[PDB]
């Protein structure tokens, strides 16, 4: 029994970090076969990030301008490139630490593991989601960028995020591992803020399942609602609209339980009313939005990973 | 800026597990150097629980009865002897992954990073927090005994819990790597529970200032208290009493942000008198009691490990 926000482990990732430093400014990178990526402002200086032009950024930089190290070898860079938003660089020696990996660019709503570095150094290992504005909520010091997000799929690291910047409200914004963006934000310092975000309503209703498997049973009610009716209050207070997909993710969810989706989206709606009125699921007192199905499927069965 | 429930990188920890079978029942084990550290109940049938000899119990077993496997090799198991409620099993070969590490005995009010694995092989890691009852609030399902609880310092693990329990509340109960429970339990099926828990006053205020780190400020007032006037409406909420130990640990808090202890204490008075009314705190809409001052120090102000 019991539920806590639990990240991958983090072991095959943290075999990947190295330091890179161009200049005066050091971030991190990650190191997989002979190729080293991270964020591409890297390159610029203070005077180039109101708009810099990153071709001409580039051009002029030779492989020596570029420091890696790896614990304490440095690694010789042998190339570099761009992709999008990433810096590639080549170096002359292929991490035998490489894990069976892949890059993936995930949805709002998903979840995934980051490894905070600092210097090339892990230091922290947690849980987020991709909020519905594209930002996550993080915890991010000077010196993290390049830290990266991802998932573990039986023996597979699947990389979803490289960290690049804290936006105005405190919250964070990257890109995928090739590069692109979430959201609508770019590589120069402008005037951008995160849009309204909304609650994740699949992950609440998985998080209300995680509750009645582990005995939280005191919101539940003999109700059922339609999509449609569901939806309808789900607007007013700022929650996505459930769609016949989500229901079927929940399944497996409603299967090991007894209660229909719809039944549980009646409870939900009946929680948005009146509120949770000093109770509280779960240890908590608000409803929790960064669990998916799967997460709860997964600490609640016991999934692991070879 | 941002503030999560960050675990310490659970790669060094993953080296060291394996699986660990006698009879009919399997759990995980602790490999560091020749050794494997299990809970000794694996030696137990279901007959033996209600009142075990595990004298007479280890001598009816050999070396041949205890099936150790790391990923896909077993382990020769050349020696066996118990330390308290743990079974070292002495094996042919000397894990090469063996981390600097030590054992060390925690205080409740501690927190460090659970590795919940199943089968040998890691599932997930969390932080959480070691009661003032002696229990943990963690997140386990059949199979993960011997999972272990640990901290990182610098370079050095340091291994302080095993998993050995539930208890009927859905908490957890478990042991330090010599062998020795935390708290009153002990491994024998009778009649066990928790005692009554109460909040980590010290733990409340670190993260109060955490929150004052991240502009977090409503809940501040101009007013400062004593410490026995503070303790006093502390005692009545179910609050640990505040030490002027507790004080001076707060310090490096105190002083990065301006707000003396004392100061913080008057304000941690009001939110229990007349409670946070619809407001949240870093995210929360309950005191959180599960951060150490160190825990906050350490992520606002970035410490890695190597
Ligand atoms: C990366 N090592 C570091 C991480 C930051 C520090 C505090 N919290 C974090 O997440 N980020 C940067 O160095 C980054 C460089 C940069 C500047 C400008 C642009 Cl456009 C990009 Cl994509 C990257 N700086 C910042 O994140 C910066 N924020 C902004 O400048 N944001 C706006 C105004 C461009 C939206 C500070 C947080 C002010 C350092
Ligand atoms: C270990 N692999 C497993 C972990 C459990 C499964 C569910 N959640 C967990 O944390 N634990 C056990 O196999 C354990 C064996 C055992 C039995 C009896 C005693 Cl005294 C000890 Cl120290 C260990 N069983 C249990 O944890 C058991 N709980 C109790 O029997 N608790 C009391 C009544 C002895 C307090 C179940 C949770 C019922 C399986």
């Amino acid at each position: 029994s019991g539920f806590r926000k639990m990240a991958f482990p983090s072991g095959k990732v943290e075999g990947c970090m190295v330091q890179v430093t161009c200049g005066t400014t050091t971030l991190n990178g990650l190191w997989l076969d002979d190729v080293v990526y991270c964020p591409r402002h890297v390159i610029c200086t203070s005077e180039d990030m109101l708009n810099p032009n990153y071709e001409d950024l580039l051009i002029r930089k030779s492989n020596h301008n570029f420091l890696v190290q790896a614990g304490n070898v440095q690694l010789r860079v042998i190339g570099h490139s761009m992709q999008n938003c990433v810096l590639k660089l080549k170096v002359d020696t292929a991490n035998p630490k490489t894990p069976k990996y892949k890059f993936v660019r995930i949805q709002p709503g998903q979840t995934f593991s980051v490894l905070a570095c600092y210097n090339g150094s892990p230091s922290g290992v947690y849980q987020c989601a991709m909020r519905p504005n594209f930002t996550i909520k993080g915890s991010f010091l000077n010196g993290s960028c390049g830290s990266v997000g991802f998932n573990i799929d039986y023996d597979c690291v699947s990389f979803c995020y490289m960290h690049h910047m804290e936006l105005p409200t405190g919250v964070h914004a990257g890109t995928d591992l090739e590069g692109n963006f979430y959201g609508p934000f770019v590589d120069r310092q402008t005037a951008q803020a995160a849009g309204t975000d909304t609650t994740i309503t699949v992950n609440v209703l998985a998080w209300l399942y995680a509750a009645v498997i582990n005995g939280d049973r005191w919101f539940l009610n003999r109700f059922t609602t339609t999509l449609n009716d569901f939806n309808l209050v789900a607007m007013k207070y700022n929650y996505e609209p459930l769609t016949q997909d989500h229901v079927d993710i929940l399944g497996p969810l409603s299967a090991q339980t007894g209660i229909a989706v719809l039944d549980m989206c009646a409870s939900l709606k009946e929680l948005l009313q009146n509120g949770m009125n000093g109770r509280t699921i779960l240890g908590s007192a608000l409803l929790e939005d960064e669990f998916t199905p799967f997460d709860v499927v997964r600490q609640c069965s016991g999934v692991t990973f070879q």
